[PDB]
């Protein structure tokens, strides 16, 4: 009658799809890619209806024709008498973590260190930090900036996916999806954790949720947020308490996309599964939790207390922003309407 199927990205994202397909009577059903990428191909073809994206892949499923839907809402102080679903979105803070112990790394002396990023392309993990550095530089080589990084996506045999490290197995070094270790906000933060790299780029949300015991994972269990420190543009080092002074941008959250003809559909049935399955559902945490994957961040954040409507009916381009835009365009001249596909 009025069934979405779900794009996942890697084996863990399929096998959580799964899960909620079953729970939901079918109501959603799921497809499976290596990649975002090709996850927005199978929308585009209309084998697959909708996924949730972050910016920096919004930008590139935007030009293709696909239009944001939903937003991930998380936790919030101010505006608290609204409801979750019309709550306005407020955005995370992109940021650049070091330990502590490593004294003396600050913005300025970046050059010829390890890195960890989230993936090619996502917003927090290298669209701020290497636009930033691209413009600090001058130079488009941001190739040969950190002497060695995990930057999943990346050509394997280069420099940026020195650091990754796969599977259980070794295989599948520097993809893309959750099989990479060092992939994602989570991956990310481990790889500066266990001393890979000297600075990861993540958001200010995924240091809190991985220290002080917020986190049992055998890698985290003994992380306390004061072994951490923010490097700020101005050159300073802070704790990490301080990220609203001390952060590289402000990021819009992540959001559902699909085919603009497809729109209304996802939207509809969105709404009722997480009145089902969403952080206060009828189902949750009984059967099945669709914002619950152990700190994995499968298919969706997390941190997520609801999918909200956006109201101004964004394009893409006003969901971004034209700040956040204007950045990717330019890094992109790097490496303006056409489709990557
Ligand atoms: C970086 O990322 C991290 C991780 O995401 C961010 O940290 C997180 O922030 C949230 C809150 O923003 C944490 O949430 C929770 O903690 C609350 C505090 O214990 C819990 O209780 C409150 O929840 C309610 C929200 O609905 C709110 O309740 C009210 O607060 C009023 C004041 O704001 C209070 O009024 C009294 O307040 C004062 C008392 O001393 C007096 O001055 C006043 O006169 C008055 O008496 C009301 O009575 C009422 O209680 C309130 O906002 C609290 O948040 C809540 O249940 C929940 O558990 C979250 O845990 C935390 N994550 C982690 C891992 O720590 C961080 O903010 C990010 N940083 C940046 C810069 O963005
Ligand atoms: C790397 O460097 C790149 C080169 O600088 C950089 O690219 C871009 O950098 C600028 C930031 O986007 C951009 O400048 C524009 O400035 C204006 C911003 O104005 C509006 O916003 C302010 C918010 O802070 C408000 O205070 C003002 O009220 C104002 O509204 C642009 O906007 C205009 O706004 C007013 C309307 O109020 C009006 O006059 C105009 O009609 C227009 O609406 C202005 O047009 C500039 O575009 C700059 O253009 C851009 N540079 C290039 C070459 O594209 C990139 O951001 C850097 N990368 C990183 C990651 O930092
Ligand atoms: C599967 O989707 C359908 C459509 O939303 C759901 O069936 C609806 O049940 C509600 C509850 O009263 C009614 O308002 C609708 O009229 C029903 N739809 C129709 C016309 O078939 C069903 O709840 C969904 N199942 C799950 C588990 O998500
Ligand atoms: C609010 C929405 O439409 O857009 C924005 C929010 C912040 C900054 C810029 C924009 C915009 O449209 O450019
Ligand atoms: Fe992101
Ligand atoms: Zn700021
Ligand atoms: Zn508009």
């Amino acid at each position: 009658y009025t069934r979405v199927v779900w794009c996942a990205v890697g084996p863990e994202e399929q096998k959580k799809c799964q899960q909620w397909s079953q729970q939901s009577g079918q109501n959603v059903t799921c497809a499976t890619a290596s990649t975002t990428d090709d996850c927005i191909v199978l929308v585009l073809k209309g084998e697959a209806d909708a996924l949730n994206l972050d910016g920096g892949y919004i930008y590139t499923a935007g030009k293709c024709g696909l239009v944001p839907v939903l937003a991930e809402n998380r936790k919030s102080s101010k505006h608290s008498s609204l409801d979750c679903v019309l709550r306005p979105t407020e955005g995370y803070l992109a940021v650049a973590v070091v330990k502590k112990a490593n004294e003396g790394l600050t913005w300025n002396s970046l050059k010829d260190k390890k890195s960890c990023h989230t993936a090619v392309d996502r917003t927090a993990g290298w669209n701020i930090p290497m636009g930033l550095i691209v413009n600090q530089t001058g130079s488009c080589a941001f190739d040969e900036f950190f002497s060695q990084s995990c930057a999943p996506g990346a050509d394997p045999k280069s420099r940026l996916c020195a650091l990754c490290a796969g599977d259980d197995q070794g295989l599948d070094k520097c993809v893309p999806n959750s099989k990479e270790k060092y992939y994602g906000y989570t991956g990310a933060f481990r790889c500066l954790a266990e001393d890979v790299g000297d600075v990861a780029f993540v958001k200010n949300d995924t240091v809190w949720e991985n220290t002080n015991g917020e986190s049992t994972a055998d890698w985290a269990k003994n992380l306390k947020r004061e072994d951490f420190r923010l490097l700020c543009l101005d050159g300073t080092r802070k704790p990490v308490t301080e990220a609203q002074s001390c952060h590289l941008a402000v990021a819009p959250n992540h959001a559902v996309v699909s085919r603009s003809d497809r729109a209304a559909h996802v939207e509809q049935v969105l709404l009722h599964q997480q009145a089902l399955f969403g952080k206060n559902g009828k189902n949750c945490p009984d059967k099945f939790c669709l914002f619950k994957s152990e700190t994995k961040n499968l298919l969706f954040n997390d941190n997520t207390e609801c999918l909200a409507k956006l109201g101004g009916r964004p394009t893409y381009e006003e969901y971004l922003g034209t700040e956040y835009v204007t950045a990717i365009a330019n890094l992109k001249k790097c490496s303006l309407e056409a489709c990557a596909f």
